[PDB]
């Protein structure tokens, strides 16, 4: 089912709370237990949600006399029991609802990871396979006014065809992570909508509205009231419609982040949503927000609340995430390796930061194989047209750390033009690797990136903090750089020397030398350093340092800020300076 | 490595204590991230057990500093954060060796399960795929005096074509689940021998003896003194010869279960062994034990500590289940669907328990892969290696609920002939399963048994115990007939009607259902119903009742005896009595 446009401006019921909840590693509830065979494709099924009619009949579950779990949130941070769980999860939960005249019910989805499975009344309704992006089933025909059954099942076990697969340096974190609802919309609604400026014509807000249900040829209309903009007309038998329409506007910038009032109608659908207006292009080396140019004083974050230890889900979470980010000075943040939560750029819009979005392909995905492109595509395609109205995001990231094969080439390419198909305003970018005296990046997918960008580890991984100042970079003269990731691992308030490694004393050294090295490069344009917090990865397993804690934070998982912060808060602070400019 | 031939009786250094772990489930120490290959085949290895030399050096683990856990023992009961955790695992340890001369150093594990790498100072010395046979490796060359690191991965991650795969009706235990130990044996040492009654002539012993080492042309003795027998001979340079030695000898009975001291001796090497000589063979329906026609009294037993609520390891473990079957008036014991600690089989020669030994080819193995055939054979050679010269064990069982299929059929076939090849003195069976008014066994693989054995579950998985007299099986006239599974799940002290599913009431009804319609079979000649004790099963999830525990015990998890009990006892008490026979 598509995604419904900015059901975060909709009027929904949370079905939030705790809910009923079976651990099933042996998939007992969901596969046939002889042949391996799910249910679903052929009383025993969890999914039934059975209870004994007589006291001599047989049913080996029982969600009504279960433990419960919180929703939304990973299970891992919810007991000691279900910290390592990588595995199969039985939810369970009941609502009551009356659905008025013939308008649809949605159930919505924020994100649940990897594998999620939704029944209703014992009746399949769908699956989603992406553990980090939204999805949503009309479930209208399946339920009745009272005692509904909403059984959903998550399954974050590795397989090699999942995106991401064997290994990444981020916890496993399972289960239905991200707010729950049903959303009741009329017979016929909004289904999506682009409302950007036109990349070719700025002159021009260019996009289309696309409706779904019963009958799809309605009257349109947007209105942004307060830019004396309207649009109306009527759809064809597509439910879709274009439009390239002239915007007096005021554009969108971190220093002053103006959001529009919007109207998007359609027959009995109503919608409001806020969308900031704003142009982003290369001009050779310089990056312009608007025609001005700007450098991305950035940080690297994953969706983890450290004191927590668990999912990031919340506005709560987001605001002090970017408070971080702003104490830091930047004007910029790279989200995760995945889609975060959509307050992240929901607030980031309201806030004035730039925003980076990825997509788990990490390392060693199985290119080779149809299965593991499609839920890549899927997980893409979810994301572009989740966050396409969002003014704060500039770069839909497609790769982090991908061999150099023609199976790797071909899959980041037929990416690309899955994105550029639904979104052609954004940068497209992969963070890629180097190779080795003096620095190039060979890379033939650097030749299809509007933004160059490059991880490095040169104070970390390789050589000492010294090499950094004895390195030289060979670039291309004629694109912006950016670093997606340099940095270096220190305890919290374990001191010493700058060469004894993990001390903060030695991060503050390797931070020094890195910016000087990159103060060199005259096509630098912004960085992300690795990363703004210590987050969970089970690859990290140095007692006492590392204790599964990934040290890179410029922030202790307690929340305590070390020695490097201060490094590159004062760069940060002359960047600013550097790039300080006068709005229209 | 060949398996070394009664190390229960060798003198052995145990490696027994509080070993350092690291829980690694992204394989980090095992697999490069990159392209998952192991760097065994190519600092970063787990299993160099490095430290850093300078301070500015980078090492990402610290087996010095890491947590600590019980070996030999189950992983799983040692920790809640353990309970579930499905996946690789290191363990480390350090110790001192000094060779005597030229000797060979073997480091002997019991069990670990699933995949086992181990490694001494950095080298890799073997790996051990089966998850409950004992495996020994030869490390003379790569041990010092001092301070030797010891690193031992195991992983019980569930694989397609691990045996048993995706799912089993018990807890996926992991870990070193018996005692490790260093066997230390001279230059040519007794590698492996059989001594048994002649089925053919039981005036004689027949066997062989295995020499492995240096200069395998030597004297060997076999000296039985209470017997009078003082045999001697001469090898060839395959260090293997066969003998024919006449017997005066007292035969093993459970009754009577005379053991004879044994001392097998080749150069300097020397053993003793305790052996009982008996016959075990079919004629017709009958079951002859030593010539005389027997009945067996039976109960099924998984390898679990209920009271502990982990896995079953000592001697002590031992006392306490066999305690427990001859209360209940057993002279049979159905061990699991695995081989158990060589604790059970030697025990069960000094208390007088005949014993069917098992492998676990169990439900949807992957049949048609090699992989999983090579990995059957192994477990099922290791078995019958171990485990020839105890007179207890009359059933090697190569399968339990298996699919009729042409791959299965085959699979099983095979298996069946490499047991007999090791040893042909004992019946092949496996767990077959009924065909439905009349109940026959249409299984082809029915015709290659020496005892026919079927589970059936008449007054419980199908229908209610009324079932179980209205119900006419039609087997053969001509082969011994075995009731290898029938019970019903009962908590303890849940007490109400005995239609009442769950009750101890509803047991005992079954049983007396059960008893009376298996009474009626003129070719039964035993039974071990399913099962001793109630353990642990994450397929049984019915919250109050089970909570994860099969309930099918006629003992309750705290070791209290459910109605049930009296019942099999009190049928027991009656076959000793019709089955009454004088020894001579
Ligand atoms: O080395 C590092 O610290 C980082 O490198 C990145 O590529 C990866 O996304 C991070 O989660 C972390 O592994
Ligand atoms: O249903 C039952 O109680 C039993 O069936 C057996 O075949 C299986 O091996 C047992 O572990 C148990 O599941
Ligand atoms: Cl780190
Ligand atoms: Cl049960």
């Amino acid at each position: 089912t598509p995604l419904l446009q900015n059901v975060y401006n909709r009027e929904s019921t949370l079905l939030n709370g705790n809910w009923k909840y079976v651990i099933d590693p042996y998939e007992t509830g969901y596969r046939n237990h002889r042949n391996w065979i799910p249910f679903d494709q052929m009383a025993k099924p969890y999914y039934t949600d059975k209870v004994i009619k007589e006291r001599w009949d047989r049913v080996e579950y029982n969600f009504n006399t279960s433990a419960e779990i919180k929703v939304p949130g990973d299970w891992n941070s919810q007991d000691r029991m279900l910290l390592y769980y990588e595995g199969s999860l039985w939810y369970r939960t009941k609502f009551d609802y009356t659905i008025t005249d013939n308008n649809r019910l949605f159930i919505y989805f924020g994100a649940a990871n990897y594998q999620t499975d939704v029944y209703v009344n014992g009746q399949k309704v769908g699956q989603h396979l992406g553990g980090f992006d939204p999805f949503n089933f009309d479930i209208t025909n399946v339920v009745k006014p009272k005692d509904n059954s909403l059984m959903v099942r998550v399954d974050n076990r590795r397989e090699k065809h999942r995106v991401p697969n064997y290994t990444t340096d981020w916890w496993n974190y399972g289960g239905i992570t991200r707010d729950v609802k049903l959303v009741e919309v009329p017979s016929t609604y909004i289904q999506d909508y682009a409302i950007q400026l036109d990349k070719d014509n700025p002159k021009n807000i260019k996009g289309y509205v696309q409706l779904a249900g019963s009958s799809l040829e309605t009257n349109v209309s947007i209105n942004i009231p307060e830019a004396k903009i309207n649009f109306s007309t009527t759809t064809d038998r597509t439910g879709r419609v274009h439009f390239e329409i002239p915007a007096k506007i005021k554009k969108w910038y971190p220093k002053r982040p103006k959001l529009y009032d919007v109207q998007i109608q359609a027959g009995n659908d109503k919608l409001e949503d806020q969308i900031g207006l704003r142009t982003i292009e290369t001009k050779g080396a310089d990056i312009l927000l608007n025609g001005q140019s700007i450098f991305l004083r950035g940080i690297s974050l994953h969706e983890e609340n450290p004191i927590k230890i668990g999912r990031a889900r919340s506005i709560e979470d987001a605001q002090m995430q970017m408070g971080w980010a702003k104490e830091l000075n930047c004007n910029f943040i790279r989200l995760a390796h995945y889609p975060h939560n959509e307050n992240m750029p929901r607030l980031a819009d309201k806030l004035g930061l730039l925003l980076w979005e990825e997509i788990p392909v990490y390392w060693g995905i199985d290119y080779e194989n149809p299965e593991a492109f499609a839920q890549a595509k899927s997980q893409l395609e979810t994301m572009v047209h989740r966050d396409k109205n969002r003014a704060s995001v500039i770069v839909w990231s497609v790769a982090n750390e991908t061999p150099d094969t023609e199976s790797r080439l071909e899959f980041l390419r037929q990416l690309k033009k899955i994105a550029i198909d639904i979104d052609n305003t954004r940068f497209i970018s992969a963070a890629l690797e180097r190779n080795e005296d003096v620095v190039k990046i060979p890379d033939p997918f650097a030749e299809d990136v509007d933004m160059l960008a490059c991880n490095e580890y040169i104070g970390w991984y390789s050589g000492l903090p010294e090499k950094c100042d004895k390195v030289t970079w060979q670039l291309p003269e004629d694109k912006p750089f950016f670093v997606s990731e340099f940095g270096g691992g220190a305890l919290y308030n374990h001191h010493g020397d700058k060469l004894t490694r993990w001390t903060e004393e030695y991060q503050e050294y390797l931070y020094q030398e890195q910016i000087k090295m990159l103060k060199k490069i005259p096509t630098l344009r912004g960085m992300t350093p690795w990363i703004l917090v210590d987050f969970r990865s089970p690859r990290r397993n140095l007692p006492i340092i590392q204790d599964g804690w990934n040290r890179k934070g410029l922030i202790s998982d307690g929340g305590f800020k070390k020695k490097a912060f201060h490094v590159l808060k004062a760069y940060y602070d002359e960047m600013e300076k550097k790039y300080n400019y006068q709005i229209k």
